[PDB]
């Protein structure tokens, strides 16, 4: 349909990509991130992306967390 476990790779960049989080993009769709690591991703996930960025610790963790709202509207 449209939701976020369905999502591929590049899928995964349309969310990231809202929350001016586009910089993590060259690491998510380089590991694969799907909306299945999308959801429960923690600050290790974070970290493992190699930016480890503070505002996007905090600001991605909201994000992620709600996008159960937030996949179908955008």
């Amino acid at each position: 349909g449209h939701m976020v476990h369905e999502w591929s790779v590049q899928q995964v960049s349309h969310w990231l990509v809202g929350l001016s989080l586009d910089q993590y993009v060259s690491e998510f769709s380089a590991q694969n991130i799907s909306g299945e690591q999308l959801l429960q991703l923690d600050g290790n996930k974070l970290k493992a992306l190699g930016m480890t960025s503070s505002q996007d610790r905090a600001l991605v963790k909201k994000k992620l967390k709600e996008m159960k709202m937030s996949l179908e509207k955008a």
